[PDB]
């Protein structure tokens, strides 16, 4: 089997992607962040505290006949931005662009933090990390990737997003029509549960390439780029007025810049981000002061190639039973 999604930016900044999401029968269809980072698919619901839903779509299990309580399971999670959520769990039918899964574990909320319910566009999560991160207790649960990856045609889901336009989510098929030239396989540490892996430096501008090993994650759910600081820096120093700004809480820059582009190393490959997708806007309304996209992640802990880097390429998620990353220019 196979499916295929497209997937769409909540906002004119690209900040996130909602793709749309059957659950139950007759299905509910919502929109969902699918999150390389993470491993819970979970949803707004019915269940959610009345206060903390603003214009999200609802799961109401009571509505699907397929759904099932999953008898004393809870999860909660907390994520790198410092929002979070919890709940309970029901197994359900899930479909994501014709691809079913029956069983799947659908992780209902009770109680979500302030960042959810203030985007009215993103109804959910659906997870895409290993699923040795999955939250529910006392019965850790699959990813739906992990549960629909024996009947795929292949092992394998790629994701293709695009620069303030739609994109694509496919499963169990390399579209070979998605990219041009060739893909370039890279190593997977799954140690701690995420798509880790190590580029092999990065140059700014026309400026020539500096080898070196940057170790981070794929990361679907992540808006922005989190590279060492030394690597960050070297970037912001080609922008003329550019700053780390502790009050704004990151790098900006005067938005009359022209913004240089941004390669990073897979293997002997580079992809290239063009500067436009460095650009995030003003800080605030009306301001001429506008946010970078590549940022530092020093306190962070981990270096993060987020939507800024992987909406540059058209990326394979192997999910064999040795994981490795692909990366193609488009």
């Amino acid at each position: 089997s196979t499916g295929s999604a497209t997937t769409t930016p909540i906002d004119s900044l690209d900040d996130a992607y909602i793709t749309p999401v059957q659950i139950g029968t007759p299905a509910q269809t919502l929109n969902l962040d699918f999150d390389t980072g993470s491993s819970d698919l979970w949803v707004f619901s019915s269940e959610t505290t009345a206060s903390e839903v603003d214009g999200q779509t609802i799961y109401t299990p009571s509505k699907s006949t397929t759904a099932k309580l999953l008898s004393g399971a809870t999860w909660s999670i907390s994520y790198g931005d410092g929002s979070s959520s919890s709940g309970d769990v029901y197994t359900d039918t899930v479909s994501v662009g014709g691809l079913t899964v029956t069983g799947q574990a659908v992780e209902s909320a009770k109680k979500v933090s302030s960042s959810f319910t203030e985007d009215s566009t993103i109804d959910g999560l659906l997870g895409l990390a290993f699923s040795t991160l999955n939250t529910v207790s006392p019965t850790q649960q699959k990813t739906f990737f992990d549960n629909a990856k024996a009947s795929l045609d292949s092992p394998v889901f790629t994701a293709d997003l695009g620069y303030h336009a739609p994109g694509t989510y496919n499963f169990g098929f390399i579209d070979t029509t998605a990219y041009t030239g060739s893909i370039t396989y890279t190593a997977v540490s799954t140690k701690q549960g995420f798509w880790e892996w190590t580029s092999t430096g990065y140059a700014v501008g026309s400026g020539t390439f500096k080898s070196t090993s940057i170790d981070g994650i794929a990361d679907t759910g992540t808006t922005l780029l989190y590279l060492p600081a030394t690597v960050v820096s070297a970037y912001w120093a080609q922008v003329s007025g550019a700053k780390s700004s502790s009050s704004v809480g990151g790098y900006v820059f005067p938005c009359s810049a022209t913004l240089p582009s941004f390669t990073f190393g897979v293997g002997s490959a580079r992809i290239v981000i063009p500067g436009d997708y460095i650009d995030f806007g003003p800080i605030s309304t009306g301001s001429s002061s506008c946010f970078g996209g590549i940022q530092s992640s020093a306190g962070i802990g981990i270096n993060i190639f987020g939507d800024v880097a992987l909406k540059a390429a058209f990326v394979v998620f192997n999910g064999a039973t040795t994981p490795t990353l692909g990366f193609a220019s488009k």
